[PDB]
């Protein structure tokens, strides 16, 4: 029953295997003969064990700023901080004379430094194929009443959670009372790096990751090309000004439009977008209550037909007998002399399960286009509902 | 003194003796100017300056969010409704979410949900206008003669320093005078944003093109605050039902950093702006210059040079002498030769009647020298004691 209320629903009719595209927020509802109605969806995509690749500074601030300078013909400026890593430098050549200190005119060395720090970076990250998880939830149309309509899978056999990884494609998923169901999904449909930036994440080409230009560093950290946040200006013959470039989060964001988006769960990665093929075994798949009698006693509309985004239709009624567990009398007329059905059941053999009176119970129809009737109960107590589609 | 060392450096002679003289004055050049039985003089474009910049538009680069709420309708429950999506200072989307039993709702389809943020600038760029008008040019002039080495770069007391001049020329008033002492004066006559702003972010400046100021992608408001178009740092993501994440873009000064690469960039001077470049067209009034210490005798003591005489880019010579006597003010013997038994003058001084101005011992004094090409003596002093500097040109 969980695909009721998905806009991108779709219905799989089926007969031992089933094909099945599992897409996320998609949901797909599969049909068969004697079979009961199974609710499939990928709910989740999540990579575990990313790896810090490379990572780049897109905030920086100096400090610490010095310089050197030389006379022409007195050789290359010098400063001791040229050898500290954690500092960025610029040698040039300036204009010297008898006004600013030296005995010739002619070009000297000038050299500036600035201790360059990292306020902010951005991390990328490596995906190993193996390391994907798919999570698919199970939920069979089972005749749950609307106190029943994710968290108890394991103890409810309407419900189940399959994990499929690309070293265990196959699964099988026990469902009470309905036997059980196999699944044999291929990821490979499902040259890429996990980029984070400020609690925003994105799937980018290696490529691209690689000819950012902006300081980086690889897996305290030594920034290489610091050059890329500064920007030495010439100012004097002595000096030269040095400045930090400001903050390139903006522009990275801008450079990522159009590119796939990401979202983090813990410290996993999550895939937003996926594509999954699995085929469902459908032998050990039982519908439960064959043996029952269909139900005698009267029927209620505890809550009223409502129309799905895809035409079909949800039903909630009460039962007044105690002849439980019994079949519910459920189908579409156009005339209701003649009461041949029209459309058909989503719900496969709908149930009310319990020998209690007043119990609830819901199904959901398939109603041709235009007017017809929901028709449920048997005989004169037959509770009626006028429908429209389209 | 001042053109001494500029590798942009220009010479202007004057006619034969010469009321006028026409100069172009570029920034980060200089002009040094002779003329016969006249100073030379040494004229700088120093700085152009802008007044009274008015605020046109302030774009934001950096913005904050806060007070995020959210309002979600179920199919026929209406449209989605927050008190806050009238409110100017708040940025909000509206969209369609899918509904059903599941979510509370009686009908399955789509319902109404607003989301909305208070927007807030944390930094901003401010873009000034330029009038013509408004323009100023200073003008710094030296005189060849009495200066030493250390006042090549100086700027500080030429308001008491008859050898130093500051002028100011702006478009209302193109006609200045300059005093000089004991120089008497010079004249000056110059010929000095339709298209252009003044854009100020984060104590950097630059001047920028109209057109391109006015489609800026940010948010924005005018004069000196209500923000327009706070959705170009403001993105929308549906997450659930019930709630939509808004969250802003991250600050763009790196991206209009790199935008405003090879436009034009421009500096502050306190609260007026100052024009990086920019070109002079001056006519010179020289009839009122005159050459101080004519009366003086010429220096009988000896010289001794402290600075080794250097060549120019130009290929004109600088000397640095020192003067042992007290017979100051006087005039420095200088001039070139080839042979120091005639010695016969050989190409010319630049800095016209070098002098000793005081009657101090021990003084120093600078001169320029034009040397002929190939071998030539410098010779400083009279007599016995002159001091003599091997010199070759090429
Ligand atoms: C920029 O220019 C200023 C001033 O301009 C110039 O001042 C003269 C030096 C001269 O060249 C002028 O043509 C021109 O107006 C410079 O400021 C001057 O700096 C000097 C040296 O630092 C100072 O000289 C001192 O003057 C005192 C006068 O009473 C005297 O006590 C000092 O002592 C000297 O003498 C005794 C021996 O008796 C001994 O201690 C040493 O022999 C010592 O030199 C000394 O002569 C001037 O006072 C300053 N003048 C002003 C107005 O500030 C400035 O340095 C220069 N800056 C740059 C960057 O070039
Ligand atoms: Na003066």
């Amino acid at each position: 029953i969980r695909c009721i209320g998905v806009s991108n629903r779709d219905f799989v009719e089926g007969g031992t295997w089933v094909d099945v595209v599992l897409e996320h927020g998609g949901c797909v509802t599969v049909m068969a003969q004697d079979k009961p109605t199974v609710d499939i969806e990928l709910v989740t995509t999540t990579v575990s064990n990313m790896a810090e690749v490379r990572s780049y500074c897109y905030e920086a601030s100096i400090s610490d700023m010095a310089s050197d300078s030389r006379c022409p013909t007195q050789g290359e400026a010098y400063l001791d901080k040229q050898s500290d890593t954690q500092y960025v430098c610029k040698r040039t050549l300036v204009d010297r004379g008898w006004g600013n200190g030296c005995g010739l005119f002619g070009k000297g060395s000038l050299v500036t430094c600035a201790k360059f720090a990292c306020s902010k970076k951005m991390t990328g990250k490596s995906i190993q194929p193996e390391n994907l998880e798919y999570r698919i939830m199970l939920s069979v149309h089972g005749s749950q009443h609307s106190g029943m309509i994710d968290t108890g899978h394991e103890t409810d056999e309407n419900r189940a959670k399959v994990e499929i990884t690309p070293n265990s494609p196959r699964a099988e998923a026990t469902l009470g009372g309905f036997g059980s169901l196999g699944l044999d999904c291929e990821p490979r449909t499902g040259d890429l790096y996990y980029l984070t930036m400020n609690n925003k994440h994105w799937l980018v080409h290696k490529e691209w990751f690689h000819d950012i230009p902006l300081p980086w560093h690889a897996g305290t950290p030594h920034w290489n090309n610091k050059e890329a946040l500064v920007e030495f200006k010439d100012a004097h013959a002595k000096r030269q000004t040095v400045v930090v470039l400001g903050s390139q989060e903006g522009a990275v964001h801008t450079a990522l439009a159009g590119a796939l988006e990401a979202e983090m769960d813990g410290a996993k990665g999550r895939l937003s977008s996926g594509h999954l093929k699995c085929r469902l075994k459908m032998d050990k798949l039982r519908l439960k209550g064959v043996s029952y009698s269909l139900c005698t006693a009267a029927f209620t509309f505890t809550k009223i037909p409502a129309e799905t985004l895809h035409g079909t239709v949800t039903v909630e009624v009460q039962y007044a007998g105690t002849d439980g567990p019994c079949k519910v009398p459920a189908q579409m007329a156009v005339d209701m002399q003649t009461l041949t059905p029209v459309g058909r059941l989503i719900t496969a053999n709908p149930v009310i399960t319990e020998s209690t009176e007043n119990s609830k119970m819901m199904l959901e129809l398939d109603p041709p286009f235009g007017d017809s009737y929901i028709v449920i109960g048997v005989g004169e107590k037959k509770i009626t509902h006028h429908w429209h589609r389209s």
